[PDB]
């Protein structure tokens, strides 16, 4: 009944209106006629291939527990009776206002709604962190906002817990240690991402905007300059590390050449969290206590999860059916009654 799709959310959410696509599929705002409000709606379809099953599950569990202002939560999920019939599933959300990327790329932002994003973001990622998840795909379209300022951290499709070759809209604010196929990645490519984005906020244009693959290194490596054999510390590929260093040696470009009307202190914390090396790259906690943010920095108000995650087995080798199960009894709290 929805751009020739089929919408089956009602009768509890009535009023349907496209919004845009996935991730998952297409997403349709909807009036709430319970809760008396309007919310969004992901339309999931991914019993089909095993890796949709994997990251449908994945986000289900890990939202479902966490509890955070920061961070978006589920609703409702909406989906047939009976096992063989549920071929759709319908995750409802708050519906936001709009995004940081349709903010970015429209309207200048001022120093203090920067530093107060900032503090959000971080603040929100703080939470996630302690809860040993990593977000994977930190970007302005997955930070989502309100009339009231209000951010909230959204789409954990890509995310697992803290121990790919998809498709994705945009690399942009990937970290070097997923180009250079680093296994053992961990908490410091969230920050690496917040940090572009950071970098975004202040001259309202991507910072590391390449074209492909290895395009998206040569501007990392312009601006941050040719990294050491130190910085090449991780297991990364023998090739990408020779790569690297038979590229010509670019120099550093200092912060404020870049960022001109930035804040000094602004500009301080970027460096920290777009460091190369991963070891070296400020953490959430300490990103938090950073001068920047102290006009907003409260360790009291700043929930952390109460304890770290741990799904019961790994999805990765469970097969395309048994993923259907989990899901099925994942969502059997939603169902009448």
């Amino acid at each position: 009944m929805v751009r020739g799709q089929v919408f089956d959310v009602g009768p509890r959410y009535t009023n349907l209106s496209y919004i845009g696509e996935g991730a998952y599929g297409m997403v349709c705002s909807a009036y709430d006629n319970v809760n008396k409000v309007r919310v969004a709606i992901k339309k999931i379809s991914p019993f089909e291939h095993q890796t949709y099953c994997q990251r449908t599950l994945r986000e289900i569990k890990i939202l479902l527990r966490f509890r955070h202002e920061n961070i978006i939560g589920i609703n409702d999920i909406i989906r047939a009776p009976t096992i063989e019939q549920m071929k759709d599933v319908y995750i409802v959300q708050d519906l936001m206002e709009t995004d940081l990327y349709k903010l970015l790329k429209t309207q200048h932002l001022s120093n203090d709604h920067i530093c107060y994003f900032l503090y959000q973001i971080l603040r929100g990622l703080k939470y996630i962190h302690s809860a040993n998840v990593l977000h994977r795909d930190l970007k302005p379209s997955n930070l989502l906002l309100n009339t009231t300022c209000d951010l909230k951290i959204c789409d954990f499709d890509l995310a697992r817990v803290a121990d790919l070759t998809e498709y994705v809209a945009t690399r942009w604010y990937r970290a070097p240690e997923i180009m250079l196929n680093s296994k053992g990645y961990t908490k410091s490519i969230d920050i690496w991402s917040v940090g572009c984005i950071l970098a975004e906020m202040l001259s309202n244009r991507p910072i590391f905007p390449g074209k492909h693959y290895l395009d998206q290194l040569n501007h990392i490596l312009g601006i941050l300059g040719s990294p050491s054999q130190e910085d090449l510390n991780c297991i990364i590929n023998l090739k990408a590390r020779n790569y690297l260093l038979s590229l010509p040696h670019k120099n550093k470009v200092p912060w404020n050449r870049l960022f001109p009307n930035a804040d000094s202190k602004a500009l301080d914390l970027l460096d920290k969290m777009l460091t190369f090396n991963p070891h070296k790259r400020i953490e959430v906690e300490q990103a938090l206590a950073h001068p920047y943010l102290e006009q907003y920095y409260d360790p009291s108000d700043e929930p952390i999860a109460e304890a770290p995650f741990k799904f019961d087995m790994e999805l990765d080798d469970l097969p395309k059916e048994k993923l259907k199960e989990l899901i099925f009894e994942e969502t059997a709290r939603f169902q009448p009654g």
